[PDB]
């Protein structure tokens, strides 16, 4: 059972924190009295989030503006965020490249950019953050979608990148377990959320109930704090009932006796 | 006689029971067909009397596969050597292959970058290369092949792994790329359905296979029973011919029982009604 005091004085990074779910997470963490370093490209919007974080009661609040298309920025950002806070307890990976609901035709540039920003930068951020997270027995929080677990039309490139996060981070979770790296990994599987971006994107195309961004942001933080492997958040009782894959976990365990990693 | 001949091999029960004659005279591309499962698929297709265009980097190894395909009874057999790290090669290969056969019925996406079983530390170059070769090139080959496949009401065959459905340690990069194939190709399958593009997509979920590469990779690290490459290759072709959405092939009779996700399919079918794609 979660308590807001679990985040009191914790050193947290939040990516894609200038708006939407990312901004809501920064605000929640501020209220809990955490140290926060927020990122996104817009320096001006990050300034207002930092200012409001300090008002809400953050132990400290900083921003570092830049693009996650730049893997050098991604790497340097973590070192700089760690130096400002004097360490790192939680890494919240939330940013995505701009997308829309459209049929896929021939836009390989959007497929590549989606893999680079939505996936490869998450791997770069993890590599850069792991020494500090190993020191604190910290947490990695990976923001995904229902579209990163089941198939949906009109989001092929996006779905690929979210599926890749599951493949990558679920594999290293098993590796951390055997190599006794006490860094938890939480994959957050979210349904439709009432962010400005999502509401504009689904308008007249998707007829679904949207869940509130404030509660969504809190459920992500809760999962991270509780070191839960996965978080499932959706407005529908039918979605939450069916989204889980109990057989996958059973399968992985039956195959867990087939390895020797003493090398 | 060919000008005086006509008809269809795909009638009653052809959606369920496979016959080697379903591939007779079919125009098939096989990527990563110089060795392993890919080579076995080329050999099976040759025996079925299909037209084949095989690819890999090694011109010398592709020459031997082509020669043996012609011996086995392929209607035609050609090779185009190159690297799938080059997206210009991937695009141009499909056009050149289509010209050699006078069209395309089946696109078999099987190649992968060289990988090993290792714990992930900091090799971002291997994560990028895995995404580029195992995933992005598959998308480039699909884009280049789709006009010909639409013309023939063809098939796309995507070779994946159990590691592209469940998590395994020591294959983080590899698994990331195989999971991405599922996300990408399962989404466009739903798109093809609404936009009435009659091109089937088969995702093949394979367990450990007795290929030289896999046997060397797992040596002293992974102790699992390996399935035969010859039978594996045939099951992939069968799934493609039958237009099955997924193929599950593993040594364990139990894996086949658990690997399927009925909940995913139901969730997708319930969310299908929530759209408006009249735009
Ligand atoms: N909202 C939903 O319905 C929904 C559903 C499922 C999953 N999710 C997941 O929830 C997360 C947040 O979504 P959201 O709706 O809150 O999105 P959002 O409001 O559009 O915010 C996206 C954030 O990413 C940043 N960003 C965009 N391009 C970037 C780049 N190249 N480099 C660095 N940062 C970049 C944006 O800031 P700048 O443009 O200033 O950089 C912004 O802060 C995502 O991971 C998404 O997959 C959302
Ligand atoms: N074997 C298993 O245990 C296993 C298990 C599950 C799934 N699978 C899947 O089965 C498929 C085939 O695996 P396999 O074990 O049969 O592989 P394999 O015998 O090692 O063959 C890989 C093929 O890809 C080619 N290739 C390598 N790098 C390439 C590049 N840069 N550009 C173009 N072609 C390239 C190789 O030829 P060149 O080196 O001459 O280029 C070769 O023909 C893969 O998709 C694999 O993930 C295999
Ligand atoms: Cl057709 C369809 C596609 C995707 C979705 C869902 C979804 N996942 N990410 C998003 C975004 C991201 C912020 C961009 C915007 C809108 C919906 N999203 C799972 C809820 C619902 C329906
Ligand atoms: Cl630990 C572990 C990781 C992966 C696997 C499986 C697997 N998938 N692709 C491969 C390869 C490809 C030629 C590289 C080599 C060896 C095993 N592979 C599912 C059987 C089993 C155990």
């Amino acid at each position: 059972e979660f308590r807001p005091e679990m985040l009191q004085g914790k050193k947290v990074i939040v990516t894609g924190a200038s708006k939407g779910i990312g901004r809501e997470m920064a605000y929640h963490l501020a209220k809990m009295g955490a140290h926060v370093v927020v990122t996104a490209r817009s320096k001006e919007t990050l300034q207002k989030v930092v200012s409001h974080c300090l008002e809400l009661g953050a132990a400290s609040a900083h921003y570092i503006a830049g693009t996650m298309e730049d893997m050098t920025f991604a790497e340097q950002f973590v070192a700089q965020a760690g130096k400002l806070m004097g360490g790192l307890d939680m890494l919240i990976l939330n940013h995505i490249t701009n997308t829309s609901l459209n049929l896929f035709h021939d836009d390989i540039h959007h497929v590549r950019k989606s893999m680079e920003v939505n996936f490869l930068s998450y791997v770069v951020l993890t590599v850069a953050a792991l020494p500090m997270l190993k020191q604190s027995n910290g947490s990695i929080v990976v923001v995904s979608s229902l579209a990163g677990k089941v198939a949906y039309p009109m989001v092929a490139a996006y779905s690929a990148s979210k599926f890749a996060l599951d493949g990558f981070f679920s594999s290293i979770r098993k590796e951390y377990s055997v190599s006794r790296v006490n860094v938890s990994i939480t994959l957050c599987v979210l349904g439709l959320i009432d962010t400005e971006t999502a509401m504009k994107a689904v308008s007249g195309i998707v007829h679904m109930q949207a869940a509130p961004k404030e509660e969504c942001a809190l459920e992500i933080i809760k999962g991270g704090a509780l070191r839960q492997e996965e978080v499932y958040y959706d407005s529908s009782r039918w979605t939450t009932l069916l989204i889980r894959n109990p057989c996958r976990k059973i399968l992985e365990e039956l195959y867990s006796t087939s390895y020797n990693m003493d090398r």
